[PDB]
């Protein structure tokens, strides 16, 4: 039993001396896989815009829409039903990374965010934005409906699996979560219900970073106590479906997701994040300083500006550090398909324009 | 020694229960990494096209050459110096995924190859072709010179290298190599002294596929073995650098290794194919039937038509079979920077311009 049970001795030196081959195997193989995965995305764009025509509801069968044209997967176009303007005006015609038809499903959105997730993983910000006049599909879109669930949701699901797998690859994450509205240029923090003076302030540690005075931050347990978290802020963002639209219409809702990756065995973090934005509605009618500054600072990191005002409004700002050089950026421009509304869609659609234009 | 070494026994247990695991795990990541490469390359493109004007040598400083412009990374042009015909052709500019500047190194030729030997590794059917007018440069890019090795000496050692690291990840590679030469096509063995009719013939078991009668066939042991293949090959193209270069400067010279993956503890096979290609000179005067008709199919897998003519010809009937949809070409275009070569300068060219513009 000493010169007879030696075979289940160094058994033990030839597992171990073996597992940590395939252990550091693994870690470089992840190390590849994440360095194709950003190529991919560098190739597919990095600042994206999709266009996406919803359908007209059950109570809105009498509501005149224009004609619609969908050339292949990417370009649409729209013609106004008033044949006096439509024979001057010429020709509306549109192209995006991609453009969702009305009968496209909440799924097929998620099917162009879900690689940016991984992204998010891999220690990179991430920026989903809801463009739109008001009505057009924005909210829908972020946050769907019980039957439908939106981007939002689909993305605290498909992290919180994410994370599940990386548990056997070493590396353990955690999110904290933020969620506030900008409203009239002032901040408010979705999870409280006792206001304070909320300021973007240049990081402590960091005079490139940006950090946001008096904002509940919780570090979440769980899946579920994520979903509640926005359950809540959804309920607090109270924005006016009752009376004075002018606050819910004229506001821009921003849930951040900052995700912290540990991996102890190999020492090195991984900080990403990911940025859900429901914007306010760009119907015409400061109020709209964001919004306008925001079309500014995306067109402009289109143009690959060499100075970008980030500071020339408080969502800009407070986004700035997630619009940098390695982050990625996805825009929905969300559009309705009524006639009454042709108008504020070519605008829509033309934002759009000046982006591929560039 | 026996409630007491229990600690030494389900150890073993434990450690090679969590072995299973992370092999699993690290071939689902190579799994992973390969399907992110071959998205890269997709997306990069499939059926490249470069362009690479050599360096007059030292022996020809007094030749004159046209003036070449480079504009960015992937557009050329050139002007006659000729002014009576520069003022009755307009300009000359052309584009390709990528321009090689005269002064570009080897390597930095190598390095849009080397992905796709990845690829091949992967089991995807690789081509790789050198195009040009007879002292354009189409063998030094392949083959190079002993103080600046080409293409496929370098395929040769990064092979090998990779097939190396596979070794821990399961999966153990071989090599099957052939050499040959077409003519007047006409096929020949540059392995061996004693020429049989040699016939390309549709698989015994895939009428898709192809082989080809009576060629030597050699299953590489390691690097060196195949270096001595290839310089055997080489020294027997005997390319006519003495007399009657009517058969050196009007001959393809093909070379293809065959990759074959296999992974015991995990069954399945991985099949895939290196094919390098130093074609006949395009120069102007069947004897180039092969050289025309690869152009036609080419240009028609480019336009991704219905039916291609593989048969036309025993160049295409050979590599039908690596021309396929999953499969990727990269197509060298050599040309020379003489004034006395203009002409035919810009039928090379030209062929890349009718590329991108389909
Ligand atoms: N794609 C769609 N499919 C079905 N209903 C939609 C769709 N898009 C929008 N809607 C509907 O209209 C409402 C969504 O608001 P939204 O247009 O997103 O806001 P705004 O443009 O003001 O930001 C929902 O009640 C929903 O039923
Ligand atoms: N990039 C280069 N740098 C230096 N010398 C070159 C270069 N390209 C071609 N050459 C030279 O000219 C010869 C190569 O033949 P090549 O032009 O490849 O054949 P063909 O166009 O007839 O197929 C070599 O002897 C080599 O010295």
């Amino acid at each position: 039993l000493r010169q007879r049970t030696e075979e289940l001795l160094r058994c033990n030196e030839q597992q171990a001396a073996e597992l940590e081959t395939c252990k550091e195997q693994l870690f470089q193989s992840n190390m590849e896989r994440k360095e194709l995965h950003n190529t991919v995305m560098d190739l597919r764009g990095n600042i994206r815009v999709f266009c996406r025509i919803r359908p007209p509801l059950e109570s809105e069968e009498n509501r005149m829409c224009c004609t619609w044209t969908y050339h292949d997967e990417s370009t649409v176009e729209l013609q106004s039903i008033d044949a006096q303007a439509k024979s001057k005006m010429g020709q509306q015609i549109f192209s995006f990374d991609q453009v969702f038809h009305p009968l496209s499903s909440q799924s097929d959105i998620f099917e162009m965010v879900s690689p940016l997730i991984q992204s998010a993983l891999d220690g990179y910000n991430i920026c989903i934005f809801a463009y739109g006049q008001t009505g057009s599909g924005k909210t829908y879109t972020m946050d769907g409906v019980p039957e439908s669930v939106g981007v939002i949701p689909r993305t605290v699901d498909l992290l919180f699996d994410s994370i599940r797998g990386y548990r056997n690859l070493g590396w353990e994450y955690e999110i904290k979560a933020t969620f506030l509205e900008i409203y009239n240029e002032v901040l408010y923090d979705l999870l409280s219900n006792e206001q304070k003076d909320m300021e973007i302030r240049m990081a402590k540690n960091n005079k490139n970073d940006i950090y946001v005075s008096n904002i509940t931050e919780e570090t979440v347990l769980d899946p579920n106590h994520l979903r509640h978290l926005m359950h809540t802020a959804k309920m607090n963002r109270a924005t006016a479906s009752t009376a004075g639209n002018e606050r819910s219409s004229r506001s821009h809702a921003v849930t951040k997701l900052e995700l912290i990756g540990r991996h102890a065995e190999k020492q090195e973090i991984s900080v990403g994040s990911i940025n859900l934005v429901d914007l306010a509605g760009s119907e015409s009618p400061n109020i709209n300083r964001s919004l306008s500054e925001l079309t500014n600072v995306i067109l402009a990191l289109l143009q690959k500006q060499d100075h970008i005002p980030y500071r020339n409004s408080k969502l800009t700002h407070l986004l700035m550090p997630s619009l940098g050089g390695n982050s990625k950026t996805l825009m929905f421009i969300n559009v309705s398909p009524f006639q009454d509304c042709f108008q504020e869609s070519v605008k829509s659609l033309r934002f759009a324009a000046s982006v591929n234009s560039c």
